[PDB]
């Protein structure tokens, strides 16, 4: 199996894409009502993989494959982050600070009640806890520690071995326990709880009748014949506006028989007039009338607003839907509305109200390089504390970059953004690619400590990743009367489990995912400062 | 400024994304007519980040950028590759192999005349016609040569520099050439003949009326009323089915006042007959009512394709038109019909016609990371030719692959595709990211070889990059009497020019960069193998 072996390790590329191609067709695959999904997939097909030869770790392509994910969530969850915020921010604050101290409870605990050594702490907590940075931080520990030369290196030898053990069931176990035992213990189906949640606030609008032009014909005979246009529209009622016989939106032109009297509006009041007037519809073959978005500026007139249908265009909200006068005065400024009709007068009507708005289909390269750039520069950025060196990182760093761009896109959106699409792609292939180069990264020495210290840390890591999770959901649920979407996001984002960000958001589906991740980002920055200084305390306190 | 240079090469993301931003805001800045373009603005923007400090070559992100891109190109131009290459493959490989040998004998006849040694004639055709392997062939190659050390040490050494040098040149001024100059010479504009093209045959179809359902509402004293729903049916003419009564597809319910009669079909028929009955429309509230895309299968029946109508499901054509009832022995099998109607009949005779097609926003992970590893492991294939090695590379590997999965795809539509914003977003980004790391990677080398065979070697690459092309287009367009798009698309595979391609593209815009795509594929591999032969041959001439 040599050939197979060199060729793997080798060609890296093929490697990582026939993992990551394999392992999506074993996420897929459903037993009763569970489905093992792509993440779980991937970490169990590329274990299998990697047993084949000896692969080394690859952080070019993993490292900035995770900073496109956490980009991608920071972006998408942008616009709604402070209004989900404002809701639940402290609660998830509070609980983010509870399951750390069980977390530290708990392992000091158990190492102290099987005097565990410092090594082995320390790679039992970067394992379980999911957290990398631990042995990192914990080497330099262990480094400044006045220990013997050889204990110090039995030690750091000791730590990435324990670390691969833990880390299988670290993303495996606690992410069926949050995802499948956790809906089931708290009596709520994932997807309704987190739907009905987002209901709660302003997330998912009902679809609404979008208001359109008809191109209806004038036949002979018509009572519309013999008066003008201007006329007829001031007869329509409201949601209804003539937008111009033939292609002119002029006011003063009578209606002959052989016209067009394009009509704009709702459906159901354009199907009335139709009754009324006995319209017959027809193609009309013509690029003159169209509907723009224009964002309101600074200070939006509220008489061209109103007048907009005096003057022949049809104003409606964002969604679609035409929108009643009395809401004029409500809305604003930075809100988008509709204008809908003839080509010059909605080119007017709009320089009067402010500027277009970009569609999403245009993709913002710019934005999305300057967005990754910063995220590096930020996640450069670090200090010391009490001789631990502590940094945001890529995750924190590119979580706050994404939040903080789509934020002002979200204000200013005279720019164009990244279309939604590709930040699902890119949210989906990032964490997937990292999960599969770190798989193939340590599987030979996972099947190795299975020999070696093969049940007793892998027990413990089991219990010390588990446990945690269990108290602070009763304390969250039984005690402190939090919502389960809620509690599950802010212990995913205090564990700073990344895994289960993807499979708990296609779980419950892009109609809530924008909460889910909400309430994932504060949680996530506590549990990655708190779980990389909490290496160093243990090593230093053990030993 | 050591801070910065430090900072610069420590982060390579950083770098490399901050290229990437500043350097399309460079290449959307519009002088005259003339746009820079996003290319050309990211090889001026790289060189100028790249003398602030030395920046090693990264082949880990750039080469897989350029396999998405390559992948991202053969998998736009599948579907539409042997309908080109029907009409025009003949002479495609006919102007391929004429701009090789009129370079060949152009770079042997400069070469002679001002007596250049083996390695600048290696490094000046490696750089002015932009392939890379021709370096690393040349090394071998000179290796092999029965020549002193030290003369051979000074080749090897002058080959990387005069490539740097060319470079910069053999990518802007043959871009320049190939994509303004060109066009005006021929007396046609690049959008307008490609659109032209395009149109000759059938790739862009006009648009088409969509046929829909209108949920009409049978107020009291309709004809309508006192007859069944499937009289009303075949009273109806063709492209005018009535899809039932409430919610139920029966035809032997009597329209009762009441009752919602849905009617689907093309917009004109349908209004037409309100027109005749009166009918007053109603955005009804039904999920009951979809349209649905069938793949036919081997032996599709004619009879229930007939019979649809019958039955209450308006059959139509992919783009959404009706289709004419002798269509229907016209068709097939692999053919993509659309049922319009009732859930109840439109799941009965998709069940008798074939299978659903897979929408294309859905995307298929598995078939995209399968393409990316059977690409790298295609590109790992070669062989040894008089002593010289060749391969297919990732460029000719990565579109061989995109060609036969794409065309796997069409031929199999059941299974879910690549959507084409994505294959986009790649295309664009793969190359200009390989395009700043390598202007990155030699900027010092640049600004060097200024200073050192600053002038003659560089005037001697832009003749040997531009000449050819200049006498393939006189040879083609005057003698050969080709189509404008087909020249330009031979000579930007033969020259393997991959950074024309995405710029000629959105040039000439979506609606014939297939064919673009299609007119440079079978230029590509031959330019590629018969360039990376060039180099080692010259070398054993010259010296």
């Amino acid at each position: 199996m040599n050939a197979i072996g060199n060729f793997l390790v080798g060609t890296p590329v093929f490697t990582i894409f026939i993992a990551l191609a394999l392992g999506y067709l074993l996420g897929k695959l459903k037993i009763g009502s569970f489905t093992l999904g792509a993440t779980v997939g991937v970490l169990i097909v590329a274990l299998l993989i990697g047993q084949l030869g000896v692969f080394p770790r690859d952080t070019c392509l993993g490292d900035i494959f995770f900073d496109f994910f956490m980009f991608a969530i920071g972006y998408r969850v942008g616009p709604s982050f402070i209004s989900s915020m404002k809701k639940f921010g402290a609660k998830i604050v509070y609980a983010t600070l509870i399951f750390l101290v069980s977390a530290f409870i708990v392992a000091y605990a158990a190492f102290k009640m099987f005097h565990i050594g410092p090594g082995i702490a320390a790679g039992i907590i970067a394992g379980g806890l999911t957290q990398s940075a631990v042995i990192g931080s914990s080497l330099e520990t262990i480094s400044k520690l006045p220990i013997s030369d050889h204990l110090k290196t039995l030690y750091s030898n000791q730590i990435p071995i324990v670390y691969t053990l833990t880390y299988v069931f670290g993303t495996i176990g606690v992410l069926i326990f949050l995802r499948d035992i956790m809906p089931k213990l708290m009596h709520i189906d994932l997807k309704k709880q987190a739907v009905k949640t987002a209901k709660e606030l302003d997330m998912i609008p009902v679809p609404v009748i979008v208001a359109s032009t008809h191109f209806y014909t004038i036949n002979d005979g018509s009572s519309l014949i013999g008066q003008t246009l201007g006329t007829v529209n001031t007869k329509f009622a409201k949601g209804l506006v003539a937008a111009g016989l033939n292609d002119s939106a002029d006011m003063a032109s009578v209606i002959n028989a052989g016209d067009v009297l394009a009509i704009s509006g709702g459906i159901d009041e354009i199907g009335r007039a139709v009754q009324e007037f006995n319209l017959l519809e027809v193609t009309g073959k013509t690029k003159a009338y169209v509907s723009k978005q224009v964002v309101l500026k600074k200070n939006f007139s509220a008489d061209v607003l109103k007048n907009a249908q005096d003057k022949g265009v049809l104003v409606a909200t964002l969604a679609g839907d035409v929108m009643d006068p009395a809401q004029f005065s409500t809305l604003k400024p930075a809100e988008s509305v509709t204008l809908v009709g003839q080509k010059d007068a909605v080119s007017e009507v709009q320089s009067q109200l402010g500027r277009l708005r970009a569609a999403e289909n245009i993709i913002n390269y710019s934005w999305f390089a300057l967005g990754i750039a910063l995220s590096a520069a930020l996640g450069i950025v670090g200090t010391k504390v009490s001789g631990v060196p502590i940094a945001l990182g890529g995750g924190t760093a590119s979580l706050i970059v994404g939040l903080v761009q789509s934020i002002y896109r979200d204000k200013h959106a005279h720019m164009d953004t990244i279309p939604d699409s590709l930040l699902e792609f890119f949210q989906s292939i990032g964490l997937n690619l990292f999960i599969a180069t770190v798989g193939l990264s340590a599987a030979k020495t996972f099947i190795s400590a299975i020999q070696s210290m093969g049940i007793s840390v892998l027990l413990i890591g089991a219990v010390i990743s588990i446990l945690p999770h269990i108290i602070t959901f009763v304390i969250a649920y039984y005690l402190m009367k939090m919502e389960p979407i809620s509690i599950i996001g802010a212990q995913t984002g205090a564990d700073t489990l990344s895994a289960a960000l993807n499979d708990v958001s296609e779980r419950v589906g892009s109609d809530a995912s924008p909460f889910f991740a909400a309430a994932v980002a504060p949680a996530y920055a506590i549990g990655n400062i708190f779980l990389t200084l909490m290496g160093p305390i243990f090593i230093v306190l053990l030993s």
